[PDB]
């Protein structure tokens, strides 16, 4: 099947404009009812081979919400639970998700891929933080969603936008780079708003390698770092033959099945599935642990570098959002990205900070606060203006 081919589609539920406004009042008022749909489609693996993936599609509608509507591609955050589907999660939350309450409720058609290896995808693993497949999965999800929209005769303006949070910010930017570089005719990209993404991927890991960075403690480092190592090994197959080369026992034998696996990151963190960040020296092999930050030739480090999103010149109006309180993904990422873009001749990228400005609020948990705060800010400052 050709990339983007729609394999299956299904509508789950719909939320009224008033129901959404009620959630917002607990003041912004929704203007659209929102329909939730799910779908599966044909796409490609990391080697360009055929693969499948699933996705979520939010469709606005209503008497005060006539089209045409812009199409917003969305990148979701780190997901360790293999079976997780965004569409069903929103359904379970009965509409309580910012994609519904802040974007779709305002007339934005939202499409998000669950990514390779997650949701209903047939991929054996998830290429975590892999720019190429994050982009291919997102692009093909948008292609398939357009087929669903065509059949429904949903009025689209033709304008396309991108956004995403956390790993999704990396996804959003990687997708933006790919569309500008090859698919500008197919997708009329008018706005991109990556949120709290690790654009300077390699440097981000280096900065927090000790377990803490200039902002604060990288509390979820063992979980996120492990996901990255296992995924990069699957994708590039150039780090280790046996996990024991990188992880100490008993961790070496139990780490691969977890990323992705039968547990969510929330579950793993609350129930201490893996050691806490303060015990990082008992987790990673001492050799690998000292080699990574001091040796640019380290294979895992090299794989992270291949996925940096710094060396290019963005053409689409872009707004990077984050918080200076964020210790999981330091805002340094956005600052570094913009400096690199400007050096390459691009002045299309701006930055916005939603932090409190008080170091007392610096925390790994401040990361999650940027999801809705930034969605609201980028919508107001950039997305709405490009509709």
């Amino acid at each position: 099947p050709a990339r983007g081919t729609l394999l299956t589609s299904n509508f789950l539920t719909s939320y009224t404009r008033d129901a959404i406004s009620a959630m917002l009042a607990s003041p912004e008022q929704a203007k659209c009812n929102v329909r939730v749909a799910e779908f599966t489609y044909a796409t490609i693996g990391v080697e360009g081979e055929p693969a499948t993936a699933s996705g979520v599609l939010l469709i606005p509608g209503g008497e005060r919400c006539s089209g045409p509507y812009p199409l917003l591609g969305w990148g979701h955050p780190t997901e360790a639970l293999r079976a997780q589907e965004q569409a069903k999660e929103i359904r379970d939350a009965k509409g309580d998700d910012p994609l519904v309450t802040r974007l779709a409720s305002q007339g934005y058609v939202v499409v998000g891929s669950d990514y390779l290896g997650l949701g209903k995808s047939n991929y054996a693993y998830h290429p975590y933080l892999h720019s190429a497949s994050e982009a291919s999965a997102t692009i093909d999800a948008m292609r398939a969603a357009r087929s669903v929209l065509q059949h429904l005769k949903t009025p689209l303006s033709g304008k396309v936008m991108l956004s995403g949070y956390s790993q999704g910010g990396h996804t959003a930017m990687a997708t933006q780079r790919e569309i500008e570089a090859h698919l500008s005719k197919e997708f009329h990209l008018v706005a991109s708003a990556p949120i709290s993404g690790p654009y300077a991927l390699e440097q981000t890991f280096l900065d927090s390698w000790s377990g803490s960075n200039a902002v604060g403690e990288n509390t979820f480092g063992i979980l996120l770092g492990s996901y990255a190592i296992v995924a990069m090994q699957h994708t590039y197959k150039n780090i280790y033959l046996e996990p024991g080369q990188v992880f100490q026992d008993p961790w070496a034998a139990k780490v691969e099945p977890l990323f992705p696996g039968k547990q969510s990151l929330t579950d793993m963190f609350l129930n201490d599935t893996l050691p806490s960040i303060d015990k990082v020296k008992s987790y990673f092999q001492p050799g690998f642990y000292s080699d990574f930050p001091s040796n640019p030739a380290n294979p895992f480090r090299q794989d992270l570098a291949r996925n940096n999103l710094l060396e290019w010149a963005p053409q689409t109006p872009t707004l990077l959002c984050g918080s200076s309180n964020d210790a999981t993904v330091p805002l340094k990422n956005a600052q570094t990205a913009i400096a690199s873009f400007q050096q390459r001749g691009s002045n299309q990228v701006a930055l916005v900070d939603t932090g409190t400005g008080n170091a007392s609020d610096n925390s790994a948990f401040a990361h999650m606060l940027t999801k809705e705060s930034c969605i609201v800010v980028v919508r107001d400052q950039l997305l709405d203006k490009q509709r």
